[PDB]
């Protein structure tokens, strides 16, 4: 059975910033990463249908799909694309900037504003082959769908979530645009899967954690527990935690079946020191 570990947080100081931090304990902030990449969906749909072309002539190697019907007046529309383009071309993280660059963009592609049937015929054969063949990795959902409704699809892709998942660390340590939209398929030729960036970064491949339970415990003061798959999440994402949160976070950890247990201190960033784990008590 895959064994999960438990993680024991106490966190302080500083009242504002562990207001902030409650906050994305809570899922109460909203995800911009999220709307980057539904954003990001959406643009390389219409750039696989041709109702988005690059103006400079050029190749996407790892899906030439995407630029299959040519070149492209030179409008805001398709001008936008080539931005588009260039980020994803770098598989641009994902911070930002890189966030607020990519709904500019979006802003004149002119996306958002399909709807979708003027759509040709033509361009919905294949945005919702697409839709279809990436569905469980662009929705969320285990497996193929038999059927699937376009206009659906092609809506909720244009609806930003609002709230974002309890400790979602995509927040803390970025993500990057061609692996989230590669999800874990092997859509993008060459392009890594989500799977493997996540576990590079966060140092587990599920960045977020649960059995969620909290505690303002004072008003400098916050205890965190949760449970994280098989292991802790990495010092490097730790270390950033307490950086992003100016606070000082003191992390106790434990999964007896592969005996892993431990104690971390990080502090504004700073990996201040470890021990063994003693333990430091509920």
């Amino acid at each position: 059975a895959l064994e999960w570990c438990k993680n024991r947080l106490e966190i302080t100081g500083r009242s504002v910033f562990v207001d902030i931090m409650q906050q994305w304990v809570t899922g109460e902030e909203v995800p911009l990463y999220r709307h980057a990449i539904q954003q990001s969906i959406r643009l390389f749909l219409a750039g696989c249908a041709g109702i988005l072309k690059p103006v400079k002539c050029m190749e996407y190697p790892p899906f030439p799909r995407l630029v299959s019907h040519g070149t492209g007046s030179a409008v805001a529309s398709n001008l936008a694309f080539q931005h588009w383009l260039d980020l994803l071309l770098k598989d641009a993280v994902l911070d930002g900037d890189t966030i607020r660059q990519i709904d500019r963009i979006y802003l004149q592609s002119g996306i958002a504003s399909v709807k979708w049937e003027t759509i040709p015929e033509g361009a919905r054969q294949i945005i919702t082959q697409l839709m279809a063949r990436q569905y469980p990795d662009w929705f969320g959902v285990a497996s193929w769908s038999s059927h699937i409704n376009g206009a659906d699809c092609w809506t909720k892709l244009g609806v930003m979530q609002e709230h974002a998942c309890n400790c979602d660390m995509l927040m803390i340590i970025p993500t990057r645009l061609a692996i989230e939209l590669n999800g874990n398929s092997q859509l993008l030729t060459g392009v890594s899967t989500t799977h493997d960036l996540y576990s590079h970064l966060y140092g587990m491949a599920w960045p977020s954690g649960q059995n969620i339970i909290w505690q303002r415990d004072r008003i400098n003061s916050l205890r965190l527990d949760f449970d994280s798959p098989s292991y802790p999440p990495s010092a490097e994402l730790m270390g950033e935690l307490s950086a992003v949160f100016d606070c000082e976070i003191r992390h106790w950890y434990q999964e007896p079946v592969n005996g892993i247990r431990g104690y971390d201190c990080y502090d504004r960033g700073d990996h201040v020191d470890s021990g063994e784990y003693g333990a430091g008590p509920f």
